[PDB]
């Protein structure tokens, strides 16, 4: 339930690829921000869920480097994936920039995303 | 560099290597929470950092899951690396459990770790 | 403005006064968790927002301890105020609970609240 | 235990007092950032804490405006009290800055504060 295409609430594409071991492979497109086009991702999920009605517990991290730039940062997504007919992978990220010791209070800004099958 | 085994302040164990396209394979070992032995873990790193004196950044997961004990967890650590004479990684780390909708809540915690070689 | 009775997606009662010093008291009751009735909050916004478009930045915290129990917690929540049509406070929290040394991971929850005066 | 002067590892001053009743009063400086002097910061804490070893959880707000200056933001610390030998206040905290919609990915930063009675 995991592999497929996704879209966050801010217009960003998250397509990944759910390996049978726990491995989290794709391209991640953000919608805002320094980047633009496609960015490699690499996570890890677990493989073996409760069956008990609980999510399943996941994250990745995009360093924001590719072949057209470098915003010399880099965000990793933490949350889980409720799967159903409204499928949804619901995350809190941590978005850190390589700064200075005397820039260190500004390393680190927090949200959330919410991902889901449309849009 | 960023390629090595380094040690946070609670005494876990994180092994790994830097591929020079930007990767970050390894194994993490905690030394508390619902963990045993080692798990992988996996990344991204700025691979062509600013030269102005900032850090590198990078990010890495580990699901804790291994062949001994299922957590149904999973931890990021968002951070930069900085080198010199006792360079470090600082982090501050996201630990989201599965749970139920009702209990969302309760799914994620928040720290810091800070890993050295030492 | 800031001042009135405030609910977020969870049907927590945020009943809060934005004094002219930049205070902000008031009490809150939680929909949720190891709480009952009312709690005391107090915090600060800034009384000199920016006047470009950009919201109001504020605070608060709730001790979850009042007269019926004590939950050894404490929630602050951090966001800012955005005025128009549909007024919202939008905010990231930290949910800190009292803990031995053993168990220092489990002492700090993360998470998100959207406040409006509907419902 | 908690009322008096702390200090984070950034050399900030952070001098409160604690009142009998869970409220949390004081002044708040900080050594870096958009900041000059003192600030009002207001809060609360568990006046009954767990008598267990467990810490005693808080919390507390400083909206960064004062008489020297405004830098349109407001900051939440939120962590615990912890006593004996060598007494600290472990604290994560969210600085948000008053944004645009457009902008909003950028307006909450997030540390973590680790406070002693004794100067860094
Ligand atoms: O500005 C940058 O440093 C690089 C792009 C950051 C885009 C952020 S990642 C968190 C949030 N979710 C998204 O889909 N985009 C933004
Ligand atoms: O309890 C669990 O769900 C799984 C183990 C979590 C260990 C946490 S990850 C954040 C922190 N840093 C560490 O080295 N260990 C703890
Ligand atoms: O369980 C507890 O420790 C005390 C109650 C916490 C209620 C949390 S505070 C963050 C979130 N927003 C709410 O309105 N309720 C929960
Ligand atoms: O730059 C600003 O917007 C206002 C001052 C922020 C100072 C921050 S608050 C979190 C951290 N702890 C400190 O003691 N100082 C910085």
């Amino acid at each position: 339930g995991i592999t497929g295409t996704w879209y966050n609430q801010l217009g960003s594409t998250f397509i990944v690829t759910a390996g049978a071991d726990g491995a989290l492979t794709g391209t991640y497109e953000s919608a805002v921000g320094n980047a633009e086009s496609r960015y490699v991702l690499t996570g890890r999920y677990d493989s073996a869920p409760a069956t008990d009605g609980s999510g399943t517990a996941l994250g990745w991290t995009v360093a924001w480097k590719n072949n057209y730039r470098n915003a010399h940062s880099a965000t990793t997504w933490s949350g889980q994936y409720v799967g159903g007919a409204e499928a949804r992978i619901n995350t809190q990220w941590l978005l850190t920039s390589g700064t200075t010791e005397a820039n260190a209070k500004k390393s680190t800004l927090v949200g959330h995303d919410t991902f889901t099958k449309v849009k």
